[PDB]
């Protein structure tokens, strides 16, 4: 048990739980996986099911936590549908109700986050060939939501499951050390509950900042190409260890994004109603100050980032720049994506 820390608190509506206890007489409660905003993930054995070790996730009893619950198990019902076999790579939920006010969802259950691997082992970046099988893993699931109406919204290293994130303790012998390495790649996607049909409300900001569009940021309209947007932050971030946009504010997020990747769009800066960040049409941001002196020194044009020359490499930077393309109508959809050269040292299923 923790300190609260304010009124509205993170802490404030869990389901009240002890280890050893059971749910509905089905739900044997193993041990406490995670909590989110929503509530908490937990491990159980599910004694209805032949006690079949799976993932609960409990939403708290607070209406808008609630709401995206309703609105996650509508997603994972279509994915269920369209995906019967659980092959496209999204999570597979079992079952779904409402205890006492508490949403319970039902998953398969999974290993470590690709992020909380990384933070683990010190974020020591992925090499290139399981950046490669990630991302490839990362572009059929999202693709799949692209094919069927669906943007996440959410898409980030925290959401990408490792199936069993077991590790190998390898001998290094370039730095004379051991290192960890997860001996399998295989990932599934997690967290419907942004999620949102072509048709649906578009809330107006979505995505953790880090993995935000531009679109997003200049409140444009968005759809599938936010997604891209996130996935490309999320490889980079593979590959390096690190977050690609380490902010928490528009303004200097823009700058960072024009310090990597170039000035923004002129017609993205005319017609976004952000005018306060705009001066004389381009982004009003000194770089002679403190402020632009902290930009300056840390980030730089994104290809700047490789740590070898080799083309392999290379591809991977050309599908990284790919997705960072300011415009969403120019820029790679996941369709395209897969059929970038840089994945080729896969062959087909
Ligand atoms: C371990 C595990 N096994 N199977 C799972 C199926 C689904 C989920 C999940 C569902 N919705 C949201 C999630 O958030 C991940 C992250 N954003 C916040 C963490 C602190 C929980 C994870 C976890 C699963």
């Amino acid at each position: 048990s923790r300190r609260a820390k304010s009124v509205e608190d993170d802490a404030e509506g869990h389901l009240i739980y002890h280890v050893g206890d059971w749910l509905q007489e089905r739900y044997e409660i193993v041990s406490t996986l995670g909590e989110g905003t929503f509530g908490r993930v937990v491990q159980c054995v599910d004694h209805r099911r032949g006690g079949a070790r799976v993932a609960l996730k409990i939403i708290k009893n607070v209406e808008k936590y609630k709401e995206a619950a309703r609105l996650e198990i509508n997603v994972l019902e279509k994915i269920n549908e369209k995906d019967p076999d659980n092959k496209n790579l999204c999570v597979q939920m079992f079952d779904w109700f409402d205890y006492h006010g508490h949403m319970c969802i039902s998953f398969e259950l999974l290993g470590l986050s690709t992020f909380d691997f990384l933070k683990d082992n010190n974020y020591l970046p992925y090499p290139i060939h399981q950046v490669r099988h990630m991302a490839f893993q990362l572009c059929q699931a999202v693709k799949f939501l692209h094919d069927n109406k669906l943007t996440h919204t959410d898409l980030k290293p925290e959401n990408i499951l490792f199936v069993n994130s077991d590790y190998e303790l390898t001998y290094n012998l370039e730095k004379k050390r051991d290192e960890r390495s997860v001996k399998s790649t295989a990932v599934r996607v997690v967290d419907f509950g942004s999620a949102t049909f072509d048709h649906e409300h578009h809330s107006t900001i979505v995505s953790t900042r880090h993995y935000r569009a531009p679109e997003v940021i200049l409140e444009l309209g968005w759809s599938q190409p936010c997604d891209v947007w996130s996935i490309g932050c999320i490889i980079f971030e593979y590959y390096v260890g690190f977050t690609l946009f380490q902010t928490h504010d528009n303004r200097e997020h823009l700058a960072m994004m024009e310090r990597i990747l170039g000035p923004i769009p002129s017609r993205m800066i005319r017609k976004t109603r952000k005018q306060k960040y705009f001066y004389r049409g381009r982004l009003d941001w000194d770089e002679n100050t403190s402020a632009g002196r902290y930009v300056r020194e840390n980030c730089k044009p994104l290809r700047r980032y490789l740590t070898s020359e080799a083309e392999e490499h290379h591809q991977l930077f050309d599908l990284i720049e790919s997705m960072l393309e300011y415009e969403p109508a120019k820029r790679l959809t996941l369709g395209e994506a897969l059929q970038h050269p840089f994945f080729a040292r896969l062959r087909a299923e």
